[PDB]
Order: C-alpha cells, then structure tokens, then sequence
C-alpha cells in the first residue's frame, strides 16, 4: 500500500518523473494547489479523485502559501492527534508568459505592458510595442484556485502601480483585479487545460509554468511563442526568457528560514513581493523579474511506521547532497535549492533530535495521521 499526494499542477510533470518520488509514494495526481491543500487539511481524497474516498491524504504539492485561516484551523482540529503540518519549498520556478500569435518578430513586453494586457488596458497586439501584430488579445486564466496564479499575481501587485485599479494577491485570476478581467477572457482548469485553450482560439496569452509553457526547455527562448519580460525601450533594454537559467541566481540569493521562526510553517516559504518591504523579497532587477517557489506539505507524524519511513526517505533523496532530483529538476525548467537550503530543510524535518523532525520518537509518540480511512 502506498502514500497519496497530489495537488499543484505546476510541478506535475517534476513528480511524475521516474524516481523523484521514492517507494511507496503512488504517482502523483494534479488538481491545482487549492484542491491539494484542501486534500491535505481536511484528509479529503476526493479533492485528489472525484467520487473516490477509500484512501487517506499524506501529503500536496501547493505554489499557494497556507493561509493564516488554514494553519490555525489545522492547528486546533488536526495538530493534537495528527502533528504538526510541515510546509517546506520543493523548487524554484519562473512564470512564463505563452502566447499563440504567430509572426517571427520577438513578443517582448515591458513590465507595465504586461500589466495592462492583464488588466485590459492593452486588449489589440499592436498595443505591445515592436509585436509586428495586429488583432484582438484574450487573455486565457485559470478557473479554480492555483498556485500559479499566486505566484503572478504576487509580481502584478509588486509591479502593476499605474492601472484603473489594483491587482490583490490572490489563487483566482477572476478576482485578482480590482476594475475585473478583460472583456471576452476565457478561463480553463489545470496548467494543461489553459494551454489546450491558449491553442482554442487566435491571438491568446496566459500565465503558465515553465515546465508546460513550451513543449520543449528551448521553447522557452522562442519569443514568437513564449513572451520576454522585461523591456525598456528607452534604455535599448532586452527583456528575457523564462528559462531556469535566467531566475536561478535570484532563488538561490534567497534567505534560508530565520532560525528562531521555523517552528512556523508560514516562516519556511518565501515570498517576493513589493521592494523595500520586510519580509518579502524584492522581484530580482537582473534575468528574468517573474519567479517564485513551489512547495510541500507534510505531516510530521504518520501512526504507521512504514507511512514515516517512507515520508523520511523521500526528504532524504529530494534534499539530499547525494543522489537527489536537481537533475529531474531542471529537466523540468526548474531551479534546484542549494546546498545551505537543503542542509537547512534536513537540519529540522530530518535530523532526529530536532522538535520538528519526522518521525521524531518523542514528539510523535503515540501520534499521526491515521493508517486506515474513516467517513
Ligand atoms: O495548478 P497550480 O500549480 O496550483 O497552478
């Protein structure tokens, strides 16, 4: 008998491949970072698969942060007989802008020209300056609650000061702007599910991981398919792609969690967000700005032996200094944690006289999630 998780759709394609998740994890089932984080907070497989309850939640994948709400409720409800929720970064990732408007110019837009075709103030291609485009933009969205949509709408409420309205960080795109979404925006389910509509309809754009962006890792240098970010006309500026390569040196620059915080789930995601703003990072002023990270959720403590066991070992392999996953990482358009972030990661989840470690024998004595289900 296995393990269940599943959740993101970003990092799907990163934890279907062979040998990132380790035995006894069933292969990993996306349903977007709400679904995912419900699946794990209320022990829901049905958020994992419709009309399919005769099996136990054990851990989700989520680029949507736990909210206050949601840690506190699981705190009260779960934490007594379950333990403590662990909430770590798996990767780093851009967000890539793919579009479907053919032309061999480049599609580079400036910050703020990504901000108005996101909130409708530039809706024709010819309002994107050198597109050599013409025609109406739609923009495609995700229809439920995604971590994808987290992640960008942080950059849009960092970056986008000049619109009739603001952009609230948010998991549902619809909502996400104040003076609501462009006339005739089509929203679609899944990162898979908005590419399939991004192909639906000509002259279309989106928000998307750089894993699904492009069929192929080079794909994400071909600017009349996926959009550079970042330029300024006035200073001759380039914007650039979304490839791994061009935010890694910005997610590894990022903090490990302050030491005297890390029994707070909240403390271990980082988030960027607003310049000169404590507690977040700034959007990087080199590479690519759009970037974020993409996370886990755990428990602490499983009943059985075999669940911790099996839990233990894939921490051991995905933040491990040895025979890890960087490699299926970057295949996947990602970027690998460091080795201070890893060490950082084992020091608390994994070594066993920490009060946060799996498995501990003395904190999860006598506790965890449940071996069999219950209705
Ligand atoms: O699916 P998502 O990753 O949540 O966007």
């Amino acid at each position: 008998m296995d393990i269940n998780g599943g959740g993101a759709t970003l990092p799907q394609a990163l934890y279907q491949t062979s040998g990132v998740l380790t035995a006894g994890f069933a292969q990993y089932i996306g349903v977007g970072s709400g679904n995912g984080k419900a699946a794990f907070l209320n022990n829901d497989y049905t958020k994992f698969q419709a009309g399919v309850t005769n099996k136990n939640v054990h851990w989700a994948g989520s680029d949507s942060k736990l909210s206050a709400t949601e840690l506190s409720t699981y705190a009260s409800a779960k934490q007594p007989t379950w333990g403590k929720l662990i909430q770590v970064p798996s990767v780093g990732t851009s967000v890539a802008i793919p579009f479907n408007k053919s032309g061999s110019a480049a599609v580079d837009l400036s910050v703020q020209e990504l901000c108005g075709v996101f909130s409708g103030r530039i809706n024709t291609w010819d309002g994107i300056s050198g597109s050599g485009r013409t025609g109406p933009i739609v923009v495609v969205y995700r229809s439920e609650s995604s971590g994808t949509t987290e992640l960008f709408t942080r950059f849009l409420n960092a970056k986008c000061n000049a619109e009739t309205g603001n952009f609230a960080v948010t998991t549902t795109f619809g909502t996400s702007f104040s003076g609501g979404l462009p006339a005739g925006a089509v929203a679609a389910t899944g990162s898979q599910g908005v590419m399939t509509a991004l192909a639906a309809g000509d002259g279309r754009i989106t928000y998307m991981s750089p894993d699904f962006a492009a069929p192929t890792l080079a794909g994400l240098d071909d600017a009349t398919k996926v959009a550079r970010v970042g330029k300024n006309v006035a200073t001759n500026t380039q914007g650039v792609s979304p490839a791994a390569a061009n935010v890694s040196a910005a997610i590894g620059a990022v903090p490990v969690p302050a030491a005297a915080d890390r029994s707070n789930p909240d403390a271990w995601v980082p988030v960027f967000g607003p310049d000169n703003t404590a507690g977040v990072q700034p959007y990087p002023t080199s590479g690519y700005p759009i970037l974020g990270f993409t996370n886990l959720i755990f428990s602490q403590c499983y009943a059985d032996a075999t669940q911790t066991t099996q839990v233990r070992d894939f921490f051991t392999k995905h933040y491990g200094a040895s025979n890890n996953n960087d490699a299926a990482i970057t295949a996947n358009a990602f970027v690998p944690l460091p080795t201070a972030w890893k060490a950082t990661v084992r020091a608390s989840f994994l070594t066993a006289s920490n009060a946060l470690s799996i498995g501990n024998t003395n904190v999860c004595n006598g506790i965890g999630r449940p071996l069999l289900e219950a209705a």
